[PDB]
Formats: C-alpha cells, structure tokens, sequence
C-alpha cells in the first residue's frame, strides 16, 4: 500500500530536457536523495521512487517528465526540496523541482 495519508507532501524532480539517462546516473541520484532524506527525516520518514524505466540500462526522458518523486510529512517540505536539488547534480541537462499534494500519473 502507498502511504498517501501519512506522507501527503510530494516533491518531484521534473525534467526540462530530452535525453537518455544511464542506470548509473539514475541510481546515483536516488542514492544522493535517499541519503539526505534519511539523515534529515529518518530512514522511515519518507518514500522515494525513480519514475523512469528501464531501471546496465538506459532510460529516456522528455521535457516536463517526472524523473523522481518523494513523499513525506508536510513538516519536511524543505528537506524534500534540498534532497531533489542535490540529486539533480547526478544528471546532465536542466531539471526543475515541483512540490504538491498530488503524486501524478501517466494519462491519455
Ligand atoms: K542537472
């Protein structure tokens, strides 16, 4: 089950570049974001996930496409921003950070 009720604040690393991202860069970024989150919110104070596939491998990203998402308690908003802001260093091109109560999903 997804802790949507307990971790209502969502942070999203939104791509602003079209490009291929290696499994190594994506994992690096997840490590980075995870590390800061555990020491800032507690190993169980959040949920993190890479929204790209295949996840060596290579994954494609489009402009405006979510790369990574974190959910936690409203009080940790600032830590999420810092987690995503650091992690975006493992990826070339430009990335943006979006905060909301929605996790988002692919739709047609
Ligand atoms: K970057």
């Amino acid at each position: 089950k997804a802790k949507v009720d307990e971790f209502p604040l969502c942070g999203h690393m939104v791509s602003d570049e079209y490009e291929q991202l290696s499994s190594e860069a994506l994992e690096a970024a997840r490590i980075c974001a995870n590390k800061y989150m555990v020491k800032s919110c507690g190993k169980d104070g959040f949920h993190i996930r890479v929204r790209l596939h295949p996840f060596g491998t290579v994954a494609r990203v489009h402009i405006g496409q979510v790369i990574m998402s974190i959910r936690t308690k409203l009080q940790n908003k600032e830590h999420v921003i810092e987690a995503l802001r650091r992690a975006k260093f493992k990826f070339p091109g430009r990335q943006k950070i979006h905060i909301s109560k929605k996790w988002g999903f692919t739709k047609f």
